[PDB]
RNA sequence: UGUCGAACGGCAAGUGCCCCGAAGCCAUCGCACGGUGGUUCUCGGCUGAACUCUAAGCCAGAAGCCAAUCCCAAGACCAGAUGCCCAC
């Protein structure tokens, strides 16, 4: 709603910064082979969109950045304090 | 005050009383110091079977416990290491 924001990864790490007004660093390990960019540039600007192989080791880690991610001791619904997981998804592609 | 003849000098008042007093001791009266790693459960959640967290596969983490730092130290009987050495 009003917050600007930035994000941040750093090849085999995640960075989380001004969340909620929060200015720090919030780091996560990935493992090896999980590659992974940003699409904040101009066109969707939002969207963070894990690839991968395996159906649970990179569920595993698709699971806690909406874990870390929660506004505790205040009303949740009348505002969206968060980069959560969305909508669990089959992607597939012949482009 | 008393007292050594009087000063000087002391002494007696179970340390006369008093001011100051180093050393030592001591004060939340002074001062210094006391911010660490795992493990798990609440739990957010993952996969889905038979669609959701779990029936198996699983991350994750506050306290918690657990060691660790810390204090003691083999009656835990240390075949730990090491220094030195007899008579008969």
């Amino acid at each position: 709603a009003h917050f600007p924001i930035n994000v941040s990864v750093d090849g085999q790490n995640i960075e989380v910064r001004n969340f909620l007004g929060e200015k720090r660093v919030r780091r996560q390990l990935v493992p090896s082979s999980v590659k992974v960019s940003q699409t904040d540039p101009s066109k969707v600007k939002d969207e963070i969109i894990f690839d991968g192989n395996d159906l649970e080791q990179v569920s595993r880690e698709a699971a806690v950045l909406h874990q870390m991610c929660l506004v505790k001791k205040k009303d949740i619904r009348k505002f969206l304090d968060g980069i959560y997981v969305q909508t669990k998804t089959n992607i597939e592609g012949m482009e």
